[PDB]
């Protein structure tokens, strides 16, 4: 019955009123391959948009792998990894992972969103703690939320806040910290000497989401602690295959003991459908050529580099990144959310980052690199978008 | 760092006991497509454990539709739906699902888990109520724990004890009653015709998670409430694509207003990456089979027909099943992991159901039917199962 439910969602108003002004730009239906460009209403857009930062969802070796998985395997495995939804090729992906982040073993999860979940709702318990920096993913402020202890936010990168909080707890309870490697909105990077420090007087364990590091920072692109020379400091090793493994799911990697727990207790891996095979294959066939085919990486921090180089040449406000992800401030909701559809009417994709994920203020696009990337398209990207701030008035 | 993490897992013991003892039958490695017979170290094992009730994983136009839109769209879209991460496929698959379920509009997500997380965390905020019933799926009970509500279990299908939870809740607050359709530990179905009664009644919202209905029950499968003729009642449908439907993902659909508010507003849609091109395909394709061809779900159930019949004639004791889940009681942790094994050993896998799930008393083993199970596969692996509980002295 909906009386109430419809009182619930009556004041959300902000999509109808996007609509109606003719500015609505979320769920645009892409016709095509996620690449440089993409199809959308038969037209062609650049993708400045993306999280496939390798451009490797249309390499044809990466989708004739799938597709011989499922020639071999079939559509899907119909059950939880822990039941009948385990192949042999899931162990393979997990021990290659392992032997890539350089942990002992690793646990796949069917999305990056339950891998979070995972071992944030099982490990800290009851009279534990789990700190987190307070921009961390949503996904972690979910996983922690899961778990039955106590989650306190330290201040973004804030190594004297996280210091502290600590210090407050009672020392006969375990503690686990958890952070983003990369952080996606600003693409900043977490400063992991000064946390595994900290984590290390403490006695805490220190869990790192390498969503938006995997394939673009670390040896061969294996993230944040190997970026850092941090492997043996950091307990848990996070990532996602939906950004630059080009697929879907995610996966943690730690010490065997460790691992063997979350398998048996973490709910979204216990209780949730295993990866399709495609998308096992897609993400084994990626790993592969992250690291045997160093130009990927290379022509993506290349890319990255002149298009920031581009943007703050022509006089754009960028966030602090250390990452391919390139935050251009507006400082105005209205004006973001027009810059964001006038550019893709232009025929340019941006993401918008508006209120109430941040302040007004603090409102702006986010554009991504890709490797596959070439220079004549940021440059046009970057022309678009000098005419159409011009035409906002930011 | 380590030490109270440790300290943490430590006490976790049945996993090594399991494998020490060589009973261990978790994570087992199938080679080979999931089907009625799996390959396991090279043997072949009869699947009696498995969700893919109508056997489509398998199906080579299954398999094509999955192949082509890799060659179409690669190998994922990078991105979560609500920004650069939306296909024209996804939103072909959620109008061919609005209609198949017959309401307004759906949304997916890029697994069930998530699909029950979305609604759950995001449309019962503070001062307002979720009521689940205690044998949900984790998923729900999830999904309850990440919103901002008070959530309430009920007795499992005990209306009596439903309408008096919701009768002592304050008048000006929002309610939301959310139940399994069919609850696959027992293979029961909910008593919908009261609790939609009830629901009416207190002005409640009602979701129901027909993750083991949809191909199963209801007019061409569309489930629970269609079974009943309810569909006026229930606000939100939400299912699975990752049993019946042979894929990976779910959805909830309902009215347009509310599936607004929830594709803008429930974080497992907003910040997690869309399901893959292939796994979109792989269900439209399953879906228009299970629809056009009636004979899958027949066959489904002439073999639990079948099946349940053979198990009562041998003296089984099953639990209170509706659906094709057939629940063994063997009332013995220990007896119930030998048989899992013992079973495994000879070419049949079922799926053990222990503590701390469930007390010692109740623990059993859960023999799934599939469309493409013959007799006598069937009759093969009941043979097998007298043995083995004769073996194991139950
Ligand atoms: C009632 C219900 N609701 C939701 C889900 C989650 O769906 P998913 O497995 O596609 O993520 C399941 C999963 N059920 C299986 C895994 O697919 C399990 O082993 O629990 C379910 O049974
Ligand atoms: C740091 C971090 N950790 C975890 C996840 C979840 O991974 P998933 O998108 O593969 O589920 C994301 C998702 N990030 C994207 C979707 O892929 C988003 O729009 O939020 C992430 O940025």
């Amino acid at each position: 019955s909906k009386g109430k439910l419809g009182e619930k969602i009556s004041q959300f108003k902000i999509v109808e009123e996007l609509k109606a002004k003719g500015l609505y730009a979320y769920f645009r239906p892409i016709q095509s391959k996620q690449d440089t460009e993409v199809k959308i209403d038969g037209r062609r857009v650049l993708m400045f948009g993306s999280n496939s930062y390798l451009g490797l969802t249309t390499d044809t070796r990466i989708i004739k792998a799938a597709q011989d998985a499922l020639e071999k395997y079939g559509t899907g495995c119909a059950g939880s990894r822990f039941l009948n939804g385990t192949l042999d090729i899931h162990v393979e992906l997990e021990e290659k992972l392992s032997a890539y982040v350089g942990k002992e073993a690793a646990i796949l999860f069917s999305t990056g969103f339950q891998s979070n979940l995972g071992p944030l709702s099982c490990l800290m318990g009851r009279n534990d703690y789990i700190l987190l920096d307070e921009r961390d993913h949503a996904s972690i402020i979910d996983g922690s939320r899961l778990s039955f202890s106590k989650v306190i936010k330290y201040g973004h990168n804030n190594m004297e806040d996280l210091r502290a909080k600590l210090s407050r707890l009672p020392e006969d309870s375990a503690k686990l910290i958890c952070t983003d490697g990369i952080f996606s909105m600003e693409g900043d990077i977490v400063n992991l000497p000064e946390l595994t420090s900290i984590a290390n007087e403490f006695d805490a364990a220190v869990m790192v989401d390498d969503a938006h590091s995997l394939g673009v920072i670390g040896h061969k692109g294996a993230g944040t602690a190997s970026h850092f020379g941090l492997n043996d400091d950091v307990d848990l090793i996070m990532g996602t295959f939906s950004k630059s493994l080009a697929s879907l799911g995610g996966f943690v990697a730690g010490d065997a003991d460790v691992i063997d727990f979350l398998k048996h207790n973490a709910r979204s891996v216990m209780f949730s459908a295993s990866m399709t095979p495609a998308s096992v294959a897609s993400t084994l066939k990626a790993l592969e050529i992250i690291q045997n085919e160093p130009e990927h990486i290379e022509k993506l921090w290349k890319n990255t580099d002149y298009a920031k180089a581009q943007l703050l040449d022509h006089g754009f406000d960028l966030g602090a990144t250390e990452s391919p992800i390139l935050p251009i401030f507006i400082r105005s909701n209205e004006k973001t959310f027009w810059v964001t559809k006038m550019l893709q009417d232009d025929g340019v994709f941006v993401n918008p980052v508006v209120s109430p994920a941040v302040p007004a203020e603090e409102s702006l696009i986010r554009f991504s690199l890709m490797a596959t990337h070439t220079y004549d398209q940021i440059d046009e990207a970057i022309e678009k978008m000098v005419k159409v701030f011009k035409q906002a008035e930011v």
